[PDB]
């Protein structure tokens, strides 16, 4: 089951590159490995400024279907919603399929229910009246408790998310599978399985991870429902590993 299982993952990953010395041959390069012997990825992620770059060369190697999806209000988090969204609508004019905007998880753990919710709902209004998907990332390596961590992905799906997504890979502690059962639960519980996917990101690593998280998703709503709308495996590590389980 371990090489349908990585398939798969290589056909939600949103293959990711997002560091302080990326170029655009960095980048370039990384387009190339989302165009994998076996099928494409379901998107890259990069910082805003790589988008156009990335763009063309995704449609002259002939996949201009792999998306291309960015981060905005990152790593931090902060509560400035004019920061959040002018960075939202900077990474629509460059190009983006989907922007992934950080919560602001430490307002919340001050007390502050309410931007969290403002926040979500400016940036998803940005991207909607674009035809951008959002997704949010909550943070949940920081978040750490349990009532946070459903209390974040239940503001950001009220406010529009159309992904929770757990983490932005700059603090320690990321991807989970305790986080990730927690977070389904509440697109479970709130009933928003079709209009919210779910993306585990940053701490995802291995075939045998991958097939973990997915087993998480076919439990909880069907083996059907993990398709790139749904679901996306955030990674810039996993890639090697699905390619070697397909002997590739």
């Amino acid at each position: 089951d371990l090489k349908a299982s990585s398939l798969r993952a290589l056909k939600l990953m949103d293959l990711t590159t997002l560091n302080d010395d990326d170029t655009d041959e960095k980048v370039i390069a990384l387009c190339h490995q989302a165009k994998t012997p076996v099928g494409n990825t379901a998107a890259i992620v990069i910082y805003p400024r790589f988008i156009p770059i990335a763009r063309k060369t995704l449609k002259e190697q002939g996949t201009p279907e792999i998306r291309i999806a960015t981060v905005t209000n990152f790593p931090h988090g902060n509560d400035d919603i004019d920061i959040a969204l002018a960075e939202t609508r900077a990474a629509i004019a460059y190009g983006a399929d989907e922007v992934d905007v950080v919560f602001p998880y430490r307002a919340l753990m001050a007390g502050n229910e309410q931007v969290g919710f403002d926040l979500v709902k400016a940036c998803k209004e940005a991207c909607a009246a674009a035809n951008v998907l959002l997704k949010v990332i909550i943070e949940t390596g920081e978040l750490k408790d349990e009532a946070l961590i459903r209390k974040a992905s239940e503001i950001s799906i009220k406010a529009g998310a159309d992904f929770i997504k757990t983490s932005t890979g700059k603090v320690a502690v990321n991807a989970t599978p305790e986080s990730a059962r927690i977070m389904m639960e509440v697109i479970r519980d709130m009933g928003v399985e079709k209009t919210v996917g779910f993306k585990p990101a940053a701490g995802v690593r291995t075939a045998e991870d991958a097939q973990k998280y997915l087993a998480i998703a076919d439990e909880l709503f069907g083996a059907d429902w993990a398709d790139a709308r749904h679901y996306r495996f955030g990674a810039s590590d996993l890639l090697a590993s699905l390619l070697k389980a397909l002997g590739h």
